[PDB]
C-alpha cells in the first residue's frame, strides 16, 4: 500500500462533493475494505461541465497549438512511468489484475500518451485543407478544431488505461473532458488527477469524476453543454446512455461487450503455440476483456489432441494473490461479478453442458472471488453459455468439419467486436477476414493491438472506433468554410 | 401532367405493400389530390431487409468492386439527365418546389452521383491499407469493407436530392439500401426505383418503401438486421429515431434544422450583390432550407441602407405556380406547414415585433399553400422567432455595433449548422470562420455547396456529416487484422 484518499479532481484543483458522499474501495482478491472515492452527484457534474467550457474559452487550453498539448502529454506519460510500480500495485489491489498486467497496462498507457503527443504535434499543419472546386468564383477548404466538452465513460477491466484509449486522443485534438470511470476502480483514475495537478495541466482541460453511473455518468448524458459521449462498458449501460444523449440530439460512440469466436484448423503448426493464445484470449484478465475470444470453433480431426494440450495448459495456470509476480490468474473485480459468472457455469450444467475443467473455486483459496479458469464442452447452439457473453474466465468449445460450417458458428452471435483465425493456409485466412462479421480480426494470436490501429466492433458490440487517427478525430469538430471570390451578384433574383 | 402510379422497390422487383395500403400524393400549389403512393408497413420492412441482406452475400453486389458499382452510378445519372424535365416538373408538382429549382436539384443529382462514381473507383485501392509497426513479429493492416445494411430516411423539402446524398454514397461504399423518403414528396424517388430497374441495378442493393414515418421509417431504426441508419429532417424526429436505435446499440447520424445568422457588415462593397444573396440565404426554396440564413445581424450604420434594398429585392420576388416562367417563389410543401409558418409569424407580432413586409397569403393566389416572403424586425433575443426555426420564407433581424456583439449574436442560438459573414475585411472573415459556432461557414454568400465538401453542424443540428469522402465513409465497416508473424511462442504462461 498506501491507499489514496482524494476528493474529485475539477478545474484544476481537489473539490470535495457538494453532498459530501463517499463509496468504498475493496479488494477483490481479501474482500476486505481498503478505502473510500469521492461519490459524485448532478451538482458535481454541473460544476465539472462549467470547468470544462472555461477551459475551451482560456487561452491556456482553448487557444494552445497541437504543440503545446504535446508537450503536456509527455509530461503526463513521464509521471506515470516514475510511478509505475506504485501504479500497477494500485491496478491490482483496486481491480484483482495481476501486478504483470498492471505494469504491462502502465507502459502501454504511456506508450498511448507518446503516440497521440506525436498526433498533437502533427495536428496543426493539417488545421486547414484547400479543396478542388470545378469552380473559379469560389474558394473553400476544411477546418478541423476541438470538438468542445466530451463526456468520457470507462469501464473496471483497465481502469487507467481504458481512461488514456479517450483522454489522451480528446486532450491531443484539444477538448476539455470530464472523465468518468467505473466504481469499482477508481483508484489510478484519481491518481491521474494528481498527476495532472504535478504537470501543471490547464484548469478544466481535464476533471475526473468518480462516483456511481447513474448517479455521475447519467448528468454527463443528459447535459445542454456536453457536445459528445464516448463509452466504454455493458450494451445494456450504452443503451440507456444512448437514450438520454437522444433528447439532446448528442452524439455517442459505443464500445460494448462480444461473444468472440477462436477458429482453430487442422493444419495449425504447434498444437502447444496455438493452445497458449487459445488461454491467452480467455483466461487473461480473468476473462474481463470485451474482444476474449469465448468460443473455441475447433475442426474434428485436432479437436481431441487440441482439447488434451488446451486442458492441459489450463490446468497449469498460477492463481493466487494478485501481487505475486508469477500470478497467472487473479480473482474477478466484485462479488456481484462473482455471483454473475458463478450463475453462467451453473446454468450451462442445468442445459446439458460439460464441465471439462473448473467451474468452481479454487481449493486453497477460502477468501476472494477466484474462479478457476472453466472450459465447457458439449455445448448447443441454443445454450445460454453459446450466446451470452460471460465476462468471466469461461471458454465454450464447438467442433466442425468444414470451412463452411466454422464461419457459419463463427458468425452466429448478435455480437461483432473481434474474431481470430488459427491456420497456416494463407488464403483461408483472408477469406476469414472478409467472412468474420467484426471490427477486429486477429490471424495466428489472440487479443494484441497497437495504438496506431483502429479498435471497435459492429452488431451488438456498438460502433465508433478507438485508437489511432480514429481516436484523434471523434474529438474534432469539422467545418466547410466557403468564400465567393467572383465580383459579379449571384443573379438568381430580378434586381430592383 | 402524368402522374405515376408506383409499387414498392423491393429485390429489383416493383412489389405491392403485403397490407395493400395507398396514401395521396397532394399538388402544394392547388390542394388537389393528383395521385397516390404506396403505403409501406413493419411487413414491408422486413421484405426489404431480407432483399438487403441477400444483395450483401450476393457476388453481383457483395462480391463487387468500386469500378463495377461506378459503372450503375454513372448509368443512374444518364437516366436521371435523360428525363431531367419530366423529374423535374414532378418534383414541382409534389413538393411545390420551382421548376428552375426543380431542375438545378436534377443537374445536382447527376453531379452527385458522378463525384461518388469517382470515390467509388478510388476505394478499391484503398480497401487494404498495410500499417507500419514497430514491430517484428507483428502485421497488421486497415480493411475497409460495405458496412451491411443501411436504412436511409429522407425529407421533402429536395425529395430526389436529399434521397441522393445518403444512396449515392450508399452504394459507392458497396452497401445495400433502404431508402425511405418522407411522404410528403415521394414521386422522384419512386422514379429512382424505375431508373434502377432500367439500367439493371443488381436485386437488394437499393429499396425505396414510401409511406407514413412511424409505420415505414420506425421499423427500419428497430430492425434488428439494419446495420446504420442515415437521418435528414425535424430533431424531434431524429431524437425518436436515436431512441428506438439506442435499444439495439445501432449507429445513426442525424442532420436536423437550424436558425442560421447571416452577419453583414459597414464595409461591403455593394448592398445590392449581398442583399440579393441574403434573399436566397431566406427565400429560396420559399426557407425550406436546414442551413437557411433566418437571422440577419447588419451593422447599425448601414442597417437603413441595406434594409431599403433588401425590401426592394423582396417585393420584386414572382410568387406564382412554381411550374411558370419566372416564379421565383412557390407555395410551403402541406396545410401542416402553411399553418405552422403562420403562426409563427402571428406569435412573432404578438410580442412586439414588427412585420416589415409579408406575413400573410399573397393576394393574387386563391388556393394553394402561399406565404408571402416575411421579414421581421423589432426582434428581442428571447422571442420565439429569434430561437426557433420556422422552416418558411421568414427573416427576423437584430442590429449590432461592434463585431465583439455581432459573434454574440450569432452564437444565440441551441443550433449550430450553417453562418454567413459578409464583409472585406479578410482578418475579419477569418476571425468569424473560428468563432461561428458551426459547421458551414460562408463568406460573401449565403447557401452554395459542393459535393467535395463536409456538410453537417454541431449542436442541436446534429451531428455526422454528409457529402465529400466523409459521406462514403459512413457507409463502411472499419477492420483492424493483425497477424502474429513469429514462429516463437507467446510465453505468457508456463508449458505444462
Ligand atoms: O460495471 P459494469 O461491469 O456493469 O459495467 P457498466 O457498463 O455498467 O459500466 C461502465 C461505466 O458506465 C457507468 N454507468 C453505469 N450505469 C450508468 C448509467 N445509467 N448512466 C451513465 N453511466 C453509467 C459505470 O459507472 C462505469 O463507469
Ligand atoms: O415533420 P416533417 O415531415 O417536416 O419532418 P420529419 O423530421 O418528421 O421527417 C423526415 C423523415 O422522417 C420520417 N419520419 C417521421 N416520423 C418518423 C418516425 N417516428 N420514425 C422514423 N421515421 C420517421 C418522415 O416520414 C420523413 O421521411
Ligand atoms: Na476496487
Ligand atoms: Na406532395
Amino acid at each position: 500500500v498506501p491507499i489514496p484518499r482524494r476528493q474529485l479532481y475539477i478545474g484544476g484543483e481537489w473539490r470535495e462533493p457538494v453532498k459530501k458522499n463517499r463509496i468504498p474501495i475493496i479488494n477483490p482478491a481479501t474482500e476486505e475494505i481498503i478505502g473510500d472515492i469521492p461519490a459524485a452527484t448532478a451538482e458535481d457534474v454541473d460544476i465539472a461541465v462549467e470547468a470544462a467550457r472555461k477551459a475551451i474559452a482560456r487561452d491556456d487550453w482553448g487557444s494552445t497549438t497541437g504543440a503545446q498539448r504535446a508537450k503536456y502529454l509527455r509530461a503526463i506519460a513521464a509521471k506515470v512511468l516514475e510511478k509505475k510500480s506504485v501504479l500497477a500495485t494500485l491496478e491490482s489491489l483496486d481491480s484483482g489484475k495481476t501486478l504483470y498486467e498492471s505494469a504491462a497496462d502502465m507502459d502501454d498507457v504511456a506508450g498511448c500518451f507518446e503516440y497521440y503527443a506525436g498526433l498533437a504535434e502533427a495536428l496543426d499543419s493539417r488545421r486547414m485543407t484547400p479543396v478542388n472546386l470545378n469552380s473559379d468564383s469560389y474558394k473553400s477548404y476544411v477546418l478541423r478544431e476541438p470538438l468542445g466538452v466530451v463526456g468520457l465513460i470507462t469501464p473496471w477491466n483497465y481502469p487507467l488505461l481504458m481512461a488514456i484509449w479517450k483522454v489522451a486522443p480528446a486532450l491531443a485534438a484539444g477538448c476539455a473532458a470530464i472523465l468518468k470511470p467505473s466504481e469499482l476502480a477508481s483508484i489510478t483514475c484519481l491518481e491521474l488527477g494528481e498527476i495532472c495537478r504535478e504537470i501543471g495541466l490547464p484548469s478544466g482541460a481535464l476533471n475526473i469524476l468518480t462516483g456511481l453511473g447513474p448517479e455521475a455518468g447519467g448528468p454527463l448524458a443528459s447535459h445542454p453543454h456536453v457536445d459528445k459521449i464516448s463509452f466504454t462498458g455493458s450494451g445494456p449501460t450504452g443503451s440507456k446512455i444512448m437514450t438520454a444523449a437522444a433528447q439532446l440530439v448528442k452524439p455517442v460512440s459505443l464500445e460494448l461487450g462480444g461473444k468472440s469466436p477462436i477458429v482453430v484448423f487442422d493444419d495449425i503448426d504447434n498444437l502447444d503455440i496455438a493452445a497458449e493464445w487459445t488461454l491467452f484470449g480467455i483466461f487473461a484478465n480473468t476473462g474481463q476483456v470485451c474482444s476474449a475470444t469465448s468460443r473455441l470453433i475447433v475442426q474434428e480431426n485436432i479437436a481431441s489432441a487440441f482439447m488434451d494440450r488446451l486442458l492441459k495448459w489450463t490446468k497449469n495456470i498460477k492463481i493466487s494473490d494478485p501481487l505475486e509476480e508469477d500470478c497467472k490468474l487473479g480473482p474477478v473485480v466484485s462479488a456481484g461479478q462473482y455471483e454473475k459468472v458463478l450463475k453462467f457455469i451453473s446454468n450451462a450444467k442445468s442445459e446439458g453442458a460439460t464441465i471439462l475443467c473448473g467451474g468452481e473455486r479454487p481449493q486453497h483459496l477460502k477468501k476472494g472471488y477466484y474462479v478457476q479458469p472453466t472450459i465447457i464442452t458439449d455445448v448447443n447452439t441454443s445454450m445460454e453459455i453459446w450466446k451470452e457473453e460471460v465476462f468471466g474466465p469461461v471458454l465454450c468449445v464447438k467442433t466442425f468439419k468444414t470451412e463452411e460450417q466454422a464461419i457459419e458458428l463463427a458468425n452466429d452471435t448478435k455480437y461483432g467486436l473481434g474474431a481470430a483465425v488459427m491456420s497456416k493456409d494463407v488464403k483461408r485466412c483472408e477469406r476469414f477476414t472478409k467472412a468474420f462479421q467484426t471490427g477486429i480480426i486477429w490471424i495466428n494470436c489472440s487479443q494484441p493491438t497497437f495504438n496506431e490501429l483502429p479498435w471497435g466492433g459492429k452488431k451488438r458490440s456498438g460502433f465508433g472506433r478507438d485508437l489511432g487517427k480514429w481516436g484523434l478525430e471523434n474529438f474534432l469538430n469539422i467545418k466547410q468554410v466557403t468564400e465567393y471570390t467572383s465580383a459579379e451578384p449571384l443573379a438568381f433574383y430580378k434586381s430592383p
